[PDB]
């Protein structure tokens, strides 16, 4: 090991030692609350900034298990704002216009914070231009005249002449999931690569959606394509951390052919294990007890553990990193 070491044998391992450390604090807190079923906002727990301070070390991760991935974080205009914003971008975050001038051409996956909200981003880069298509992992507003100007303002960070796919998931139903939510669909886009992609070169030739996604429709003012019902694109595999069982239960009812395709290697159904995920548990409204699915604490969990044995083995370029990258998060 000496010879990657480069002599600094002490500090590598005295920093390797560090974000295992964290990483591992962070894991057993939360296990502790899953475990005891037990709500983090009424115990107090800031998972908001643990969320935030962990990201990049599991970008870092999830970039090394699974190259092609090219997870990227990023970051809109409006996250710039001191004032507004709920929490500065997470280290390392670039932001869109500067990524989309200066990065080399290719494909990659995002995430996108807006300042008080993330979400998911497959991103094609070359040549002729730049097209990309959001995932929002959350679906609360009331009047569906909303996401035509969420559908703009993503598409008027890329540039105008960029193509844009604004696609909203009923997912999420808490306050602080948008960013393990949307790294789980980065993840699942990587997975679908080949269906992405078909859809970015029907969005650059101006073709039809309905090749792709069930529902679309084009916004008229940036030409940008809302899709208000993604399937297939959107598949079981990206509902699965749906938070609430109507969720699961209503897009199954949507889309029958869903319900019996097999969503892991255990060969469980969606509906299978979003049932197996169900627990009963007070939250905040002063106090409400209600029905839910806590499948996304689950794959904090998992993604935790991912990064924490990664850590353990990785080469000291990367320990020295993945460092930086959580010393960094206590800049702004
Ligand atoms: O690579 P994938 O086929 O996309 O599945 C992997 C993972 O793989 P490994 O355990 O072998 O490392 C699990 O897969 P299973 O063993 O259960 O089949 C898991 O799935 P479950 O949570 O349902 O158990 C999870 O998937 P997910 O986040 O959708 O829940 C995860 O996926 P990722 O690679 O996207 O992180």
């Amino acid at each position: 090991p000496a010879g990657r070491q480069a002599g600094q044998q002490a500090t590598v391992d005295r920093l390797r030692t560090q974000v295992t450390g964290f990483l591992s604090g962070a894991l057993g807190k939360l296990q502790a609350l899953s475990a005891q079923n037990m709500d983090p906002e009424l115990a107090q727990f800031r998972v908001l900034d643990v969320d935030r301070a962990i990201m990049p070390l599991l970008i870092v991760a999830e970039n090394a298990r699974n190259p092609g991935l090219n997870l990227v974080p990023l970051h809109m205009d409006m996250a710039e704002d001191e004032e507004v914003r709920t929490q500065p971008p997470m280290a390392g975050s670039r932001h869109i216009a500067e990524f989309v001038a200066s990065a080399r051409p290719g494909r990659y996956r995002a995430v996108i914070d807006d300042g008080s909200h993330t979400r998911a981003a497959d991103i094609r880069k070359d040549a002729s231009g730049t097209s990309v298509i959001v995932v929002d992992p959350l679906r609360k507003e009331k009047d569906e005249s909303a996401y035509v100007d969420y559908a703009d303002n993503v598409n008027m960070e890329f540039g105008e002449h960029a193509k844009c796919a604004f696609i909203p998931v009923d997912i999420q139903k808490s306050f602080f999931d948008c960013r393990i939510l949307s790294l789980s669909l980065a993840l699942k886009m990587h997975d679908k690569d080949d269906a992405f992609a078909a859809f970015h070169e029907t969005l650059r030739n101006g073709g039809d959606p309905s090749h792709h996604v069930s529902r679309a429709q084009q916004t008229e003012e940036l030409g940008a394509t809302l899709v208000l019902d993604g399937a297939p694109l959107v598949d079981a595999r990206m509902m699965k951390h749906g938070q609430a069982a109507s969720s699961v239960s209503r897009y199954l009812g949507n889309h029958p052919e869903q319900s019996t395709v097999p969503v892991n290697k255990r060969n469980e159904t969606l509906g299978e294990r979003t049932t197996r995920h169900l627990v009963k548990r007070k939250v905040r409204n002063e106090t409400k007890e209600i029905t839910f699915s806590n499948s996304v604490e689950q794959k904090r969990i998992a993604l935790l553990n991912r990064a924490a044995s990664y850590v353990n083995s990785a080469p000291p370029p990367v320990v020295m990193r993945m460092a930086k990258l959580l010393q960094d998060s206590l800049l702004d």
